[PDB]
């Protein structure tokens, strides 16, 4: 009941006790384990309330004191009274770097506590929402020296007059289902650019067109805007010693920035809270580029190194892979875009871990998500166990909008 | 209860109903998953229902379930089992048992050859030097001149756990490790403390980078006796590259035949100590791991300087260059010198016909991505975008303590 991690390369084991302080379900059973799965009323509010409102005046070291219950008697009050309750400035920003700080499928959460929280909570229509995400894009791109940032828009009420950005990232490039039987762009994303040029985009049709945003505030139908072009910082893709890798086109955007997950605090939900830090290379060049669903450009990367593509033993993906994943970090770090290496996010998780586990009791850890998408063992996350547990606050998965919306 | 599984590359829905037949428990719970911690004397009273489990699954599969057969033989083992408090497999059980437990492995990527494994049944075996004949005959046959076959030798199973028969390597073929006293390792690093097990009990160790351990053997719960696999019958691979004539220089050879000592095999309620296996190598374990883990012979700065890559920084990805040069220089090797291997690529392909297939006719296929998964390129394989369900079927391999830390010593 208290849990042991161990190391296998360093032997190093640490001691789990955070874990006891579980809230959600894994979607594990004794009988068995879905690791690998990708998605597996009043009296319900002020448990949640208290149990938050409890770490927050612990983490102020004001635990039991004053000021602690009177916070819990007035949002008791208010819960009795207005059915649901409001956020001190001070403790949504605990929230929300809480909530990062238990993401546990992600590698970069070393940096958890230095968050910048865009408080949009007077945000009433979709006109607003589009000026507030504007300026998060423009405060995170910092001209390429990233910074973390999200922006939290009003609190679910009924559940009717929800606020949701419908784009699953603030930049993404459109996908095309061509008449041919190919796919122009991003083939991840056809069924959203479906629904923009359903609502009225006019799309360049494109390889790299950034979609627009489709923005949805108190419930009403979404709107459709275009994030200022001088706003969305891209990179050209070359190679250092592959003069030819230029000619192939390809381009990425500078900043990850997720923008259909639920933020839950103290009970309350989040349902708009786009949030953004700066890539780890491989999501780019060995996801994005080389993912069959996606642009699928491996073949072509090996048909220019002249690799023997006859057999798969040459192993022509695996050194096109590195080849493509060494042009993306050179091409962000000639451009000046912060970016970071699979070694070098990996090595600053384990001391992130030894310090979650030293002053914390634990960190929760999915290693499915956390090991990365190539070179997995010559990176220490690969030999570290690692305990998953769902700790609140938390982002969460939520339904995507248009199989939800009330049109 | 139906479970599905998705395939997000593909959209392929697969749905599992065979889940329903797992009775070891995970280690997971509703509020924790243990998805990738390693490692996460038996009455008459619980064993009838084990046999009775086993038998019905056996009798089922050779579509003769409820016949006088059947019945008969259940009779048998329960009386058996009252009389002697165990009971005795037939041969046709015992081979049957043994694939299962290898088709049941959530762990084995190579489990599309499950069906052809080549038994050897040592329960006559009595001693240490009977042990060594059988597990000689074993590599001999497994190795087969480099066209590798997969092959179990099966020895008694377990009584009162005072009578085990055990072998104390890890692998049957495995290279010596020796810790220097500046702190260094000659060797691999991996074996150093049963290294210095062999040596206390008289092997006399050449002190080599690619040494050879000497099989140690417990028959009927004596203590372990030492004995050399002759060397004719460990076939062995210089690795070289095809394109970098510098990469023989560097001195490296590994062993053909992967072979795993220190499991239990578990079939209906009787455990097999001592069941040695052995199949054939995917690439990534000895180009990746073996030569490439920073705890075993942690060759990539080596590597990295003849390719004279940038390593002043790891953004360059020298680590991941000279990892995949390395990857190629093993299966160039193997496949030049004709001995089998299978590059993590094909291996793990065969692994998503076999699962699609182990769905369709059998309800479900237990996987542990985490170890399914290559150690190199994942997500280039198409095991990476697969979600997989893990759970314990028997027949089963076990994971059991070392010998050493348990064995009672006579003297
Ligand atoms: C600052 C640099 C950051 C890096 C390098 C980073 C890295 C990553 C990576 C590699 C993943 C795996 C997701 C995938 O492969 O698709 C991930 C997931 C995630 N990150 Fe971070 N991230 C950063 C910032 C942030 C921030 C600022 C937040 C929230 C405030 C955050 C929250 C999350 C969450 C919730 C997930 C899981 C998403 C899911 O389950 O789909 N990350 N991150
Ligand atoms: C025929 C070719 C085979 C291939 C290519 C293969 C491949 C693999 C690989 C890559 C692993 C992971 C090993 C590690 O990372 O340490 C593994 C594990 C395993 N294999 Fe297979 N294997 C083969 C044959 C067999 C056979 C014949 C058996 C048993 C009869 C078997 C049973 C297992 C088991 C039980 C594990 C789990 C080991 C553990 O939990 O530590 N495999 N296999
Ligand atoms: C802030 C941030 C930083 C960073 N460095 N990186 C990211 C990307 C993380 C991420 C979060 C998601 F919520 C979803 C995705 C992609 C969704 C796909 C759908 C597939 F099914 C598998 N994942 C990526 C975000
Ligand atoms: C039959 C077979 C074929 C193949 N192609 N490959 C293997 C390797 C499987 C294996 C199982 C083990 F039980 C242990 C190892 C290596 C020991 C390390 C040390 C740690 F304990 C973790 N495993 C390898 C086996
Ligand atoms: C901690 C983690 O479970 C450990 O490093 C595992 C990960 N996956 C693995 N996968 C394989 N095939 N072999 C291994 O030894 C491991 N080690
Ligand atoms: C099936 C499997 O869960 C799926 O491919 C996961 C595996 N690990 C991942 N890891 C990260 N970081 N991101 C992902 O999208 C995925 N996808
Ligand atoms: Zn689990």
């Amino acid at each position: 009941r208290f849990l042991k991690v161990k190391n296998w390369e360093t032997d190093v084991v640490l001691t789990d006790t955070l874990h006891l302080k579980s809230t959600l379900e894994t979607g594990c059973t004794e009988h068995i384990c879905m690791g690998s799965i990708m998605l597996p009323t009043k009296d319900q509010l002020f448990p949640l309330a208290k149990e938050f409102l409890d770490q927050y005046y612990s983490s102020i070291k004001r635990f039991g004191s004053k000021a602690h219950m009177d916070r819990l008697e007035e949002v008791n009050k208010e819960i009795e009274s207005t059915s649901t309750y409001q956020l001190k400035d001070t403790e949504l920003i605990y929230g929300a770097k809480h909530a990062w700080r238990n993401a546990s499928r992600c590698v970069g959460r070393i940096q958890w506590s230095k968050l910048q929280v865009f408080d949009a909570r007077d945000c009433t229509t979709a006109h607003g929402m589009f000026n507030y995400i504007c300026n998060h894009v423009k405060y995170a791109t910092n001209k390429g020296n990233l910074r973390s940032a999200i922006t939290i828009f009003p609190q679910r009420t009924d559940g009717k007059h929800d606020f949701r950005v419908w784009n699953s990232q603030l930049i993404r490039y459109a996908g095309y289902k061509q008449p041919d039987g190919s796919t122009l762009g991003d083939p991840a994303n056809v069924q959203f650019t479906e629904i923009c040029i359903q609502q009225g985009w006019k799309a360049p049709r494109g390889r790299f067109d950034v979609l627009p945003l489709l923005l949805q505030a108190n419930g009403n139908d979404p709107e459709l805007f275009q994030i200022p072009p001088e706003l969305v910082l891209e990179v050209p893709i070359r190679h250092p010693k592959f003069d030819w890798f230029k000619d192939l086109g390809l381009k990425w955007y500078g900043l990850p920035a997720v923008s259909n997950m639920l933020l839950e605090i103290g009970g309350l939900e989040f349902s708009a809270c786009p949030f953004s830090g700066w890539y780890m290379g491989t999501e780019i060049g060995v996801r994005d580029y080389c993912d069959n669903s996606r642009y699928n450009i491996l073949e072509e990367v090996a048909k220019k190194m002249d690799l023997d593509m006859r057999k798969t033993s040459s192993l022509w993906k695996d050194q096109a892979l590195v080849e493509i994943n060494i042009a993306v970090l050179y091409s962000f770090q000639s451009d000046k875009v912060t970016i970071v290496d699979h070694h070098s996010a990996t090595e600053s998780f384990i001391k992130h871990m030894e310090n979650e586990y030293r002053c914390r009791g634990g960190c929760p850890a999915d290693w499915v998500w956390i090991v990365p998408p190539m070179s997995g063992s010559i990176t220490p996350v690969f030999h570290q166990e690692m305990l998953n547990y769902r700790l609140t606050p938390s982002f969460e998965y939520q339904p995507d909008p248009w199989n939800t919306h009330v049109w």
